[PDB]
């Protein structure tokens, strides 16, 4: 691998590693609570095998830039970082994936970059949600104090996680956290649209999601196709994660 480093609109650094190969260049954008190293943790990275891929730290994560504002965490500040990564490779075409809110970003980069030829999001889907604000600041409070790295763990522990989802909390700072999740207030709420005809636009999530419906609308407003994996949760889907690389390959190939 070789590292990178670009710049956001806002100035921010972006930093990330690339990992060459022969096949389809493929973006890689991780959830809030974690970072790049998430990939080869859970096996993603391994499960695609011809791949030139480009895994970012998004800003106030990793080696990325810090932050340490709400609205420096808008969804249109991330959404710039992963086209600083599009400009940097030079590609006309590039896919992309994301886990959970990144997979949201990695829809939104979607609707409004024509380089994305393809964009898959596993276990976010593309509808317009409604976010209320006390729960948006009672949730800042809990992750950002003191307790805010045992609250995660013991959430994300007693939810059937991953071991590599309960770590990657400790590696964030709490004021990144914190902000993060106030950032949720600045368009997060907002639906994603299609960029363009020709893009192929996928969801995945666990067979036992609680909240299919959103997914299934996605289906319809977007054309997405929506893959499925046998979990009983969104949380415990991601212990499927390397499975959906394999099928991710068989796409590229
Ligand atoms: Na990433």
């Amino acid at each position: 691998r070789d590292v990178f480093e670009v710049f956001s609109r806002d100035g921010t650094p972006i930093r990330g590693f690339s990992r060459p190969g022969p096949g389809e260049t493929v973006v890689l954008v991780h959830g809030v609570a974690m970072d790049r190293r998430i990939w080869a943790e859970s096996g993603f990275l391994d499960a695609l095998p011809d791949a030139h891929v480009l895994a970012l730290d998004l800003r106030g994560r990793g080696e990325s830039g810090r932050v340490g504002t709400a609205e420096g965490h808008a969804l249109r500040r991330y959404v710039e970082d992963v086209r600083a990564v599009l400009d940097r490779f030079g590609r006309a075409r590039y896919s992309l994936f994301g886990t959970f809110f990144g997979g949201r970003i990695a829809l939104q980069v979607a609707a409004v970059d024509t380089r994305v030829a393809r964009a898959f999001s596993f276990c976010a889907h593309a509808e317009q949600v409604e976010i209320p604000e006390d729960a948006v600041e009672e949730e800042a409070v809990a992750v950002e104090g003191p307790g805010g790295h045992a609250y995660l763990r013991d959430h994300f522990t007693g939810r059937g996680a991953p071991p590599w989802m309960v770590e990657a909390c400790a590696r964030v700072d709490p004021g990144e956290l914190g902000a993060a999740t106030r950032g949720l207030l600045h368009g997060s709420d907002r639906r994603t649209e299609r960029g363009h005809p020709d893009q192929e636009l996928v969801l995945i999530t666990a067979d036992g999601d609680a909240d299919l419906a959103p997914f299934h609308a996605g289906e319809r407003r977007l054309g997405a196709h929506l893959w499925l994996v046998d979990a009983p949760t969104r949380i415990k889907a991601a212990g499927r994660l390397a499975e959906v690389g394999r099928r991710v390959a068989g796409v590229l190939a």
